[PDB]
């Protein structure tokens, strides 16, 4: 039925995790038929590359799809932050 | 944070609403320790417009009675035919 919340929870547990991830700043889920999609995005370094953060994002992205059952279209964000 | 629990009691509290066709989306963002939380919902195209108020209201006041960290949650509603 809803495959909702194992999505979310699971994304979310990837991208908390990863490599220069801050924090999750916010995700979202749509329901589409039977697929969920998925924008999530992360804080990281205000310094951080764009290369560097590219990388990041891409590696998140590559994770939930291929763990994560009954997602679409993952999108994954970047939001710098300032760290002191 | 609290994240997960927050989008998982949340979505779980919409979708078994009498009157929710099922969820549409839900956005979880991380504000400190708070979640601020925006659930749409779908609903019968049919239902008077007091009537979707209400139930959007009562999911709202549930949510925000049970749910632990979360702020500002908005309930919106998707009519379907
Ligand atoms: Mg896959």
């Amino acid at each position: 039925g809803s495959h909702m919340n194992d999505v979310l929870v699971d994304a979310y547990n990837i991208a908390k995790d990863s490599q220069h991830v801050h924090g999750v700043h916010y995700i979202r889920g749509r329901n589409v038929g039977e697929d969920v999609h998925l924008d999530i995005n992360i804080y990281v370094d205000a310094d951080l590359k764009v290369f560097e953060s590219d990388l990041v994002a891409d590696a998140i992205r590559r994770k939930i799809e291929a763990e994560v059952d009954h997602v679409r279209d993952v999108h994954v964000g970047v939001t710098p932050v300032r760290i002191a």
